[PDB]
């Protein structure tokens, strides 16, 4: 079968779980789509009813930031009249606004800003649906493709620069503030019987590198790659390519949300990630199986240093096999980062820049996460897994 029409395999990850994930394979000839913009693209989606198995095939780049006639648009076109970024950043000038949380006129207009671009940037996969890219070159820019439903699968797509034109200040978010946006390539808010395969996630033609800093800090205008919440569940990302970019993949968005608990059952394998700041996976509370991925970067890097590969956050149960990561000078301990709540991580063949590492150990962290993935193919020698990701992890790589 090609690749609208291949389903998840019945050994292939958390995704193959019960009733697994088919996506749209059964789609009969009329839910059958080939999209090249962002009109097609959201007249083949329809809306959430649109429940039939369908199947879309992406052609060439289909550029989310359009108007109804596919003319670009940018931050003007957004605006709220009352917003302006030289009254926002002056309102919100920790010197003069202190830590409080930003409120009032420019914050307002801000916040209605952002609802304007969601309006075009933002897309929900309705049930039973596979996307996939036609070719070597298949593109989504600027997009973000919302996935609250049961029963998807895309592939072969690079998912370039999910850019956010309002970013928001927030004074209390880490101990000098930090600006955070809303836009990931893929956010899971709830979906379930999820692939994820073969697609490209960047930061486009405007890395972080192209942001300037305001009050000290990143004006950061992208969110995630491949986010996770609200009860997200059963899902395989495989030989993805996340490269270049902050905050890779946020499984699990608040310790407040216990609910997540038996929830965000994910597997990850065969995934690059190159020149990727932090979490890759961030997890709380969820089961999930990391196996045979391929970090890479630089901790001295301006554009895009190293901090950390996994997040041990509250509740987490991360069981990984056979990972490696090559990030010169690193310590086996800082190749994690353990957030309160965290206190366990099954790791087994962790490779540190060539050489045998437990991170979990290094860490004081238990041993036992309390389960062991029993959906899952081959597992790959560590001293194979560079070669192996690097070669196949990616959009392009089929077609
Ligand atoms: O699903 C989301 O995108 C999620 O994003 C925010 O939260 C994440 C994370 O869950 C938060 O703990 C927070 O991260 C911390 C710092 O802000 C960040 O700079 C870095 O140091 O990591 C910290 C951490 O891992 O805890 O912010 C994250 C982020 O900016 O994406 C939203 O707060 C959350 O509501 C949700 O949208
Ligand atoms: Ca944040
Ligand atoms: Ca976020
Ligand atoms: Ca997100």
């Amino acid at each position: 079968a090609d690749l609208g029409h291949q389903t998840l395999g019945s050994n292939d990850g958390w995704g193959a779980y019960s009733t697994g994930t088919t996506g749209g394979s059964k789609a009969s000839s009329s839910n059958v789509y080939t999209v090249s913009n962002r009109n097609q693209l959201v007249s083949a989606l329809g809306k959430e009813t649109n429940t039939t198995p369908k199947i879309i095939y992406i052609k060439g780049t289909i550029d989310m930031n359009v108007d109804d006639n596919l003319k670009p648009l940018g931050l003007n076109d957004y605006k709220d009249p009352e917003y302006d970024l030289d009254k926002y950043l002056k309102a919100y000038d920790p010197s003069t606004w202190g830590k409080k949380e930003p409120s009032g006129t420019q914050e307002e207009a801000r916040a209605r800003s952002q609802k304007n671009q969601k309006a075009r940037v933002m897309v929900d996969i309705p049930a039973n649906t596979t996307i996939v890219g036609s070719g070597t070159n298949a593109k989504v820019v600027g997009g973000n493709f919302q996935i609250k439903s049961d029963n998807v699968i895309i592939r072969n797509i690079e998912f370039q620069d999910a850019y956010d034109y309002f970013p928001q200040w927030d004074p209390t978010d880490g101990s000098s503030g930090n600006w955070n946006s809303q836009y990931d390539n893929i956010t899971i808010n709830g979906g379930t019987h999820i692939w994820i395969d073969h697609c490209t996630f960047n930061d486009g033609s405007r890395p972080d590198s192209t942001s300037p800093k305001y009050y000290g800090r990143k004006y950061q205008h992208h969110d995630g790659q491949t986010d996770a919440s609200n009860g997200a569940n059963y899902i395989t990302m495989s030989y993805n390519y996340y490269h270049d970019h902050d905050k890779s993949s946020i499984f699990g968005s608040s310790d407040s949300k216990t609910s997540d608990d038996g929830k965000l059952k994910i597997t990850l394998h065969h995934n690059r990630y190159k020149n990727i700041v932090q979490a890759a996976p961030r997890v709380r509370f969820g089961q999930v199986h990391v196996y045979n991925n391929y970090y890479e970067g630089s901790t001295s890097s301006s554009s895009y240093p190293f901090s950390y590969a996994w997040g041990i956050g509250k509740s987490s149960k991360i069981y990984a096999q056979n990972n490696v990561i090559d990030v010169p000078g690193l310590s086996a301990a800082k190749t994690i980062s353990v957030f309160s709540g965290g206190t366990a991580l099954y790791d087994s063949g962790t490779l540190l820049n060539g050489t045998q590492i437990n991170a979990s150990a290094a860490n004081g962290l238990s041993s036992s996460v309390g389960w062991t993935p029993s959906l899952h193919g081959s597992i790959d020698a560590s001293a194979n897994v560079k070669s192996n990701v690097i070669n196949q992890a990616g959009a392009g790589k089929l077609n």
